[PDB]
């Protein structure tokens, strides 16, 4: 029974726009990381940077199906995005993160943190695309002086 | 040693306003449930309603410490809010939900569901108090159709 961190949300915009919001880093940087090196494409390695932490990460696009699926791997934890149209209303986005190894008891906190983090990604996505607002959920989860 | 679903977030408003957003259902309903049939007080038995889902839950306020802590029980799962002034930034809010039973792949999907759910509460809280916007995360998490 694979242990999966999961977050899902309806985004009330067309699927081509909601999919592009994860492919084009100039959009993704409105709600998730600080900057990304390039557009996602199948088989490509690239870096995502979180300037407000100390952190960047090289990722590899393992699968990219337009308006349907994104699978990326960190060099073997993986994160899958699935996009389904809800006709007339928008795009239902589902994020699943797998690859947690260890005692289940050491993984419960890791699964908690990943679930909250991808839930933040979707809520920021929604505020950005439906309201034009930068909610700053990623930065404000870990404020200075914490 | 207990399993906790948990979500935390900085809300950039004064602690008294951030605390009151959970005590007054005319405020809480802007980002979480549909309605609540009383203001929270120590020892009160209360119902909260999610009319969009046809669901309602009776809750008991076990502890209410003004601007510091709320502890609610459902008939026994418990949810704790802690509120802490980050003087140079705002109000850091932490939600911890305990009362998961079983220790395997039985509790992990439920701690995931709960972590996602309380993360949505805090992002909606942030959007409502900092931007005055109803993000509608709760209703749009389980859209009818699909």
């Amino acid at each position: 029974a694979q242990v999966v961190a999961k977050a899902e949300m309806l985004i009330r915009r067309p699927i081509a726009e909601v999919f592009e919001a994860f492919v084009d880093p100039a959009i993704t940087a409105r709600f998730w990381f600080s900057r990304g090196d390039a557009r996602l494409e199948a088989g490509k390695r690239l870096r995502w940077h979180w300037d407000m932490y100390g952190v960047s990460q090289e990722i590899e696009v393992k699968d990219l199906q337009t308006n349907r699926r994104i699978l990326i791997e960190w060099p073997p934890s993986q994160v899958e995005w699935l996009f389904e149209e809800l006709p007339g209303a928008g795009t239902f986005v589902s994020i699943r993160n797998s690859g947690f190894v260890g005692t289940p008891e050491e993984v419960i906190p890791r699964v908690v943190d990943a679930t909250e983090g991808f839930t933040l990604v979707l809520a920021g996505l929604k505020a950005c695309l439906e309201h034009g607002i930068a909610l700053n959920l990623v930065a404000d989860r870990f404020p200075r002086g914490l």
